[PDB]
């Protein structure tokens, strides 16, 4: 292994994001001229907030990921005060940014980007990992406009936490429990959001949002692509064992065979050129 890196190896630049117990800063490695997104965490603060398990899980999950649709962990190091995670830099920022920029996606772009997420979730779920906080804020875009999923501090490794209100699955509200199917619920909310321009469940506060979620209280705009609508109806299902893509429904095959995805070639999405937004 190369010698441990250290802060003085980098020219630090702008802050890219100010996460839960961390700050992500753009950094250029002097020796190589490579750009990394370095996640910086203060040890004392992590210890004080009882987040050692949190940070340990984050690093352990990220070390296991080796797929182009996920953030990559290249290196770690620490000094007296801080932990540093050297992560891939997603040049084009958040999916959410593009949703707001152009309002909503046409069918071709919805299909292409939904497929990348599904394909990413298939990989993740095959390793026994649940994300638990999947959302357009955490789905980044690379320079090449392919997705790069991030934010694994709150992930669960199969064999205690509630995500972002608008994407929380009903089972989390009624049991405290999460499963792979919880990510598929999030996927349904995201597809709806790509097409409609807004998340399905919206209200004045978390309480009222949680209320709508458990009553499955939402509806589709008039223009909603019919096959995407059918797909979302098969994902936004209160019973977690009946969502398209979960094990009880025989996995990712039937999800990927959905009519909405008819024209998708699943084997080499990362080699395809994304539709212009
Ligand atoms: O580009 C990024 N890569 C790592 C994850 C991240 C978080 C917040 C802002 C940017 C990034």
């Amino acid at each position: 292994q190369p010698r441990k890196k250290r802060p003085e190896d980098f020219k630090f630049g702008k802050i890219l994001g100010e996460g839960s117990f961390s700050t992500v800063v753009l950094a250029r490695e002097l020796a190589t001229s490579r750009e990394y997104a370095i996640k910086i965490l203060e040890k004392r603060h992590i210890i004080k907030e009882n987040k050692v398990p949190y940070v340990t899980r984050e690093r352990d999950v990220m070390s296991r990921l080796d797929h182009p649709f996920f953030v990559k962990l290249y290196f770690t190091f620490q000094d007296d005060e801080k932990l540093y995670f050297g992560l891939s830099y997603a040049k084009n920022g958040e999916l959410l940014k593009y949703i707001r920029k152009i309002g909503s996606f046409d069918e071709t772009c919805t299909r292409f980007y939904t497929a990348e997420i599904v394909s990413a979730l298939e990989y993740l779920h095959g390793k026994g990992i649940i994300h638990r906080d999947l959302k357009p804020e955490n789905i980044l875009l690379n320079e090449d406009m392919h997705i790069q999923i991030t934010d694994f501090g709150t992930a669960k490794v199969l064999s205690s936490f509630v995500g972002t209100a608008q994407y929380v699955s009903p089972e989390l509200l009624t049991e405290k429990s999460a499963c792979k199917s919880s990510d598929l619920w999030a996927l349904g909310c995201i597809i709806y959001q790509l097409v409609a321009g807004l998340p399905p469940f919206r209200a004045g506060n978390e309480y009222l949002i949680f209320q709508k979620i458990i009553k499955l209280e939402y509806d589709f705009p008039e223009k909603f692509f019919p096959k995407a609508r059918d797909l979302v109806e098969k994902l936004l299902v209160l019973d977690a064992t009946k969502r398209l893509g979960c094990e009880e429904m025989e996995g990712y095959g039937p999800l990927k065979a959905h009519p909405f995805f008819e024209s998708v070639t699943w084997e080499n999405l990362h080699q395809q050129t994304p539709p212009k937004l």
